[PDB]
DNA sequence: GCGATATCGCT
DNA sequence: GCGATATCGCTG
DNA sequence: GCGATATCGCT
DNA sequence: GCGATATCGCT
DNA sequence: GCGATATCGCTG
DNA sequence: GCGATATCGCT
């Protein structure tokens, strides 16, 4: 539809094919409100793991746990792969397949300590699974609090009301949330691509 | 709506107010088919006369024979004033009014000889009043021929079917037509802003 | 077999 | 085909 | 856009 | 008297 | 506010 | 866009 369409500001295009194994992917959902579906994915190589944002819905079938794929003309914004109709995505050839270390996989399912998160620069993109607290409904928002035990952080959802909690004691899983500090006590804020659900 | 909106490629913006008397103006009509009304006007100063294209319909009332106006932030493309919502157009102050020579006025109602027209570079914009010949209807066009007596030139209308002829022996008046030469015998071709009517 | 249209190139 | 003009997307 | 040449199409 | 929203600046 | 990306408008 | 501060508004 357009070369950089749906791509983040300043993302760098990556030329050469890279082959990865899919760990994880979410349902497509909706943003830029009402237009623009996308979905979230985690993939790995032998060396490292990447978080992915997928703007071309045709790719949804290629993204399934443990499936190997080859990507080219994708975009990297600050370490997060972004992918749209401009990229080519193939089912990988066996010769291109490889082993993926337990470490890497452990490492890519792993969630930071709220303590450690708070030492991070403003605007940092946060992902993780968290225990939850009392929510709220506000004319135009929703409010959480989540526990690492050793915190303690508030979470602000600015988007819209659909999803599933989940009868509270269900835990809470976060994609692409924005760290905000300022003068106040810091919080995690919803963003373009933000996604929450029960784990 | 947009600074250069409806303005011709490479038109230069004119900063300082200029004061002119309206000789002539046409009804608004329609182009870029179905969108984009505009209208044609002839105006003069003491020194010279200009052909004008007016894309802001609010200006229609300001343009009436013999009325003096002040224009600023208008555009000149190859000697043809172009005017849109970006320009300012005021009813002129009497101190700004002036005399307009018979010569200039004669000169701006005046039509070239088809002979002399044909020595002109391709793509030149032609205006004039002309005697007419047998027409045609073609699936997607209309064809004329017009006489200066000493020519002899064909005319091609690519636009659409509304206007008034006029029971042939009515004469024919042309705004902003394109001279086309090439290998063939030359012709006058309809364009974006082209307009024909009976005089 | 001519004129009316469609394609090219870049304007 | 390609530069000019308008809209999009939010550092270091 | 638009002008020029290349092709279409009635007959 | 706090949190939820609206505005600013430029990102 | 402003540079980057996409669409607009057709020399010399 | 988005983060930060400035203002709104229930009570």
């Amino acid at each position: 539809s357009t070369p950089k369409k749906n791509i983040s500001k300043g993302a760098v295009l990556h030329e050469k094919p890279m082959t990865v194994m899919v760990l994880t992917a979410t349902e497509p959902f909706n943003y830029k409100e009402g237009k623009e579906n996308m979905f979230h994915a985690t993939v790995a190589t032998e060396s490292k793991y990447y978080r992915v944002k997928v703007f071309n819905m045709d790719l949804k079938e290629k993204f399934t746990e443990n499936q190997f794929i080859t990507i080219s003309k994708y975009f990297n914004s600050s370490g997060i792969l972004e992918i749209n109709e401009t990229a080519t995505v193939s089912e990988a050839a066996p010769n291109q397949m490889f082993e993926v270390p337990k470490n890497i996989i452990r490492s890519a399912k792993e969630t930071l300590k709220i303590s450690k998160i708070k030492e991070l620069d403003s605007g940092t993109l946060i992902y993780g699974v968290f225990a939850v607290e009392k929510k709220k409904v506000n004319d135009k928002s929703i409010t959480f609090k989540i526990k690492d035990n050793e915190d303690n952080i508030k979470v602000v959802w600015d988007k819209e009301q659909h999803n599933i909690n989940y009868e509270k004691g269900d835990k809470l899983q976060l994609f692409s949330f924005h760290l905000r500090k300022g003068n106040g006590k810091p919080i995690l804020h919803s963003g373009n691509h933000s996604f929450i659900k029960g784990e």
